[PDB]
């Protein structure tokens, strides 16, 4: 079960506030929803907190605890001292291609166990990989993209494989996520979002949709070849043509060990 938190045990999307628990230090409360009481909800949340706290593993954040109060509901969740990728990769100080490397071996851990668990994620972006005071990364769902009920209590398209844009009937597949990824290695090397010249959202959808995608040139700093090549398997137009996150670490994993770790 999960931890049932109380909003008297802590001290100084959704309301996002760094808070203090009184015995346990420095967490992340979203507090998604107050108002009215609604306390039919209840059972529902409560369960389905339960279900995505099953999902464990160090490259996934933790759900320390819920707060399930009269019209006071929250998701307390590990705190990440330094923020989101696109946040580290846009702070003065820089990272070896090692640590680059590590930072995306990280993420093909976390993709592949939740994979493993049969969840998919539906919305990687750097916003939802976390990281340490180690450089160390996590992924998460803050958009609660999985956590349905706690969703509806309560944008970029730029990651979005192209199979759902103009599309949300779609269902998602694993395939969805490593598209996802090659836009994150991209992003990763390119220090900055993609696609800075597109005209706008309507023309640039339907570029994306008839095979445009990031520019390799825009990467100015040094990436390896066959993380160029990655990214380019991953974002494929076919899904059936990207690899499997197993695949990917497969390739991956040696290829950091013989040449960056
Ligand atoms: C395991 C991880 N959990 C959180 O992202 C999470 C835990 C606590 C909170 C909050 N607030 N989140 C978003 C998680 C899921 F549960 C479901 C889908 C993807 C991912 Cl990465």
């Amino acid at each position: 079960n999960v931890i049932k938190m109380k909003s008297s045990d802590f001290l100084e999307f959704g309301k996002v506030s760094l808070a203090f628990h009184r015995t346990q230090g420095l967490m992340i409360m979203k507090t998604v929803y107050k108002g009215p009481n609604c306390i039919e909800h209840n059972e529902a949340l409560l369960e389905e907190a339960k279900m995505m706290n099953r999902l464990r593993h160090s490259r996934v954040v933790k759900l320390l605890g819920v707060i399930i109060e009269e019209g006071k509901y929250s998701l307390v969740m590990e705190y990440m001292e330094k923020g989101n990728l696109m946040h580290v990769l846009k702070a003065e100080m820089s990272t070896p291609l090692s640590v680059k490397g590590r930072i995306i071996l990280e993420i093909i851990e976390g993709m592949a166990y939740l994979h493993g668990k049969g969840v998919i994620h539906k919305d990687l972006k750097p916003e939802n990989i976390l990281v340490d005071n180690d450089f160390h990364i996590k992924i998460a769902d803050l958009g609660l993209a999985s956590f349905k009920m706690w969703s509806k209590l309560n944008g970029t398209l730029y990651y979005m494989a192209p199979e759902h844009l103009n599309d949300v009937n779609a269902k998602p597949t694993e395939k969805s996520d490593v598209y996802s990824f090659a836009v994150v290695l991209w992003a990763i090397f390119a220090n900055k979002e993609p696609y800075e010249n597109a005209i706008a959202e309507q023309q640039l959808i339907m570029a994306i949709k008839s095979g445009n995608r990031p520019d390799v040139d825009d990467i100015t700093e040094y990436c390896p070849r066959e993380i160029i090549s990655l990214m380019k398997l991953c974002w494929e137009a076919n899904p059936e043509a990207r690899p499997t996150f197993p695949g990917i670490e497969e390739k991956f994993r040696p290829f950091y060990l013989s040449q960056l770790e």
